[PDB]
Formats: structure tokens, C-alpha cells, sequence
């Protein structure tokens, strides 16, 4: 699924991301727009061999199982192909566990260097919430 800015938003906010370890609405929103493109199909391969998965490019490397990333690990206990699914339950979920790691959204490089800083506001700016 490919969802609107502002379907994302409504539904990052439903599942109770919105301020979520301190981080406001447009930080998930803009994270998601350079990882996924708003795309819950998106996956990327790692030069380690991992992969990151869906609409939070999730990485194999800690946070999911996908069968094929030696020596990882499954901390959010999933399937990585449920961080696929037009449901983004299970990518809120465990994107939940990861910024309550230590380093907040700094985990997700792209946020680090595309949102950090920035008027993320703009990414909720007209939609209905
Ligand atoms: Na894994």
C-alpha cells in the first residue's frame, strides 16, 4: 500500500505514535516519506546482508526475522514481511521498541540526516487529525 501524507499521519496517530518518546506527528511522517516513499511494500538490502522492510525500513539486523541475516536477532518477535502488510500496526509497534532504545529516531539514519532539525510540522500541515 502507498498511503497519502496525510492518511499515514491519521493512522501513525491512531496507533499512538504522535508524540510518542517525545517525538511529534511530522518526525514519524517525514522519517517514513525518505525511508518508504509512504510505501509499506519498500525493501532495501543492506551490504551486511540485512534487510530493511516497509513503511519505517525496519531493519533484519535486530528487529525482525527474516530467515536470511546471520547472527541477527527478532527483539520486535515478527516476521519481517508483517512490516510489509497494508496494516502498519506491526511496523508502529515495534518502530515503538526501537526509539525507546537508547538513541531515539537517530536509529533511522534518514531521519537523522533529511528530518532532524527541520520544519517537520509541514507534514501534517492541512491534514484532519
Ligand atoms: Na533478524
Amino acid at each position: 500500500k502507498v498511503f497519502g501524507r496525510c492518511e499515514l499521519a491519521a493512522a501513525m496517530k491512531r496507533h499512538g505514535l504522535d508524540n510518542y518518546r517525545g517525538y511529534s506527528l511530522g518526525n514519524w511522517v517525514c522519517a517514513a516519506k525518505f525511508e518508504s516513499n509512504f510505501n509499506t511494500q519498500a525493501t532495501n538490502r543492506n551490504t551486511d546482508g540485512s534487510t530493511d522492510y516497509g513503511i519505517l525500513q525496519i531493519n533484519s539486523r535486530w528487529w525482525c526475522n527474516d530467515g536470511r541475516t546471520p547472527g541477527s536477532r527478532n527483539l520486535c518477535n515478527i516476521p519481517c514481511s508483517a512490516l510489509l502488510s497494508s496494516d502498519i500496526t506491526a511496523s508502529v509497534n515495534c518502530a515503538k521498541k526501537i526509539v525507546s532504545d537508547g538513541n531515539g529516531m537517530n536509529a533511522w539514519v534518514a531521519w537523522r540526516n533529511r528530518c532532524k532539525g527541520t520544519d517537520v510540522q509541514a507534514w501534517i500541515r492541512g491534514c484532519r487529525l
